[PDB]
This record gives C-alpha cells, structure tokens and sequence, in this order.
C-alpha cells in the first residue's frame, strides 16, 4: 500500500475535498484516500503512517461512519505508527464544541498506540470550547470551510510540510 493512509468521513463532502488537496499537497503517489463508510477498521493495519479526517457534527457527534468504526478501536494496535488529524467544523454556529470530533478520536486511536503528530495553532480562529486542544494547540488541522474556506489551501500547505517533517517522509 502507499506511504501514508487517509481515513476520512464526510456528509456533504467537505472533509473529502480538504482530503484531496491534502493527498495532492503530499504528492498523488504518497497518500491513499479511505471514505470509512467503505472501510474495516483493519485496513488502519496497512499502514505506518495514518491521517485522520472527520467534521464535528450535530453538535459535538462524530461523524456516523467514524461513530461505527469508533467501537471496533479496541480490535486494533496503532502502537509503531504515526498520527495525524484534520477535522472540518464551524467555528461561529458551534462556538463550544468547535472540531471535537479529532479530539475524541485521537483520544482513542493515541490510547490505541497511535503516536499524535501535527498538533496545530489555535492563532485564526475564534471559538469558546474544543475537545481537540493539547496545551493551547489543536490536536491536528483545523479547517471551517462555513466561515474560513478561503484559508483552506493555504492552511493544508503549511500543515502538510509540518507532517513531512514530523513523518520523516
Ligand atoms: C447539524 C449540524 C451540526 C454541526 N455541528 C458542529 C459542531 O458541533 N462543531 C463543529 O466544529 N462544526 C459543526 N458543524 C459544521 C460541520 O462540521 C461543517 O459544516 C463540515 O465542513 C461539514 O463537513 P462534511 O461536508 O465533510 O460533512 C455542524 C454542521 C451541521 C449541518
């Protein structure tokens, strides 16, 4: 399989655009793509280096698709690999629970053995609460394609150098 593995879930595809550039940032050869409406929590043991993708939804749910794989975690070892995550949400609409769904699923995957790269500046944004900070920084990227999209780009090309760096790849 390719280098780095991108689980992602989305509802109106947002999350699955963000992870397009995000593969095209890293190069088309590097980065595999996975809708996990269509994954096994198994197919996370193909890969040494895992990018995690999901927006907060109904205010502070995970998104259903990561909801169901969420349950079957305990059946997988990410001990030896690498973790990064991205999360879409809405800063102004859900001010309190702004990008939880990332911070609950590294909760999880980092119990799991997965070790937590890409933790991401809170600088740009304005919200109250988030289950995604770690001493004042995200857990990963932070995207708002509702109030922010013309950040976007520009935001997936800083964090995808600071993934290549921390990834040693
Ligand atoms: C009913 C509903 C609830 C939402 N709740 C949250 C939330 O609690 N936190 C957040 O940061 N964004 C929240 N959002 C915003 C979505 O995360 C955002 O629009 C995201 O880009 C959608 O991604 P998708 O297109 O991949 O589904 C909500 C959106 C809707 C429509």
């Amino acid at each position: 399989a390719k280098k780095i593995g991108l689980f992602y879930g989305t509802q109106t595809g947002k999350t699955e655009s963000v992870a397009e550039i995000i593969r095209d940032e890293f190069g088309n050869d590097v980065v595999t793509l996975h809708d996990v409406s269509q994954a096994e929590v198994t197919d996370l043991n193909d890969y040494q280096y895992l990018i995690i993708g999901c927006p907060t939804l109904n205010i502070g749910e995970l998104q259903s698709d990561w909801e169901g794989l969420y349950s079957e975690l305990d059946d997988v070892d990410f001990n030896g690999k690498l973790v990064a995550y991205f999360g879409t949400g809405d800063q102004i609409g859900y001010a309190d629970n702004f990008q939880d769904a990332i911070g609950i699923l590294e909760e999880k995957i980092s119990q799991r053995g997965g070790k937590t790269v890409g933790y991401w500046s809170t600088d740009g944004y304005d919200f109250n609460d988030s289950k995604a900070l770690r001493n004042g920084k995200f857990v990963g990227l932070a995207l708002d394609e509702d109030n922010q999209s013309d950040l976007t780009d520009d935001r997936i090309k800083s964090w995808v150098a600071q993934l290549k760096s921390e990834f040693g790849l």
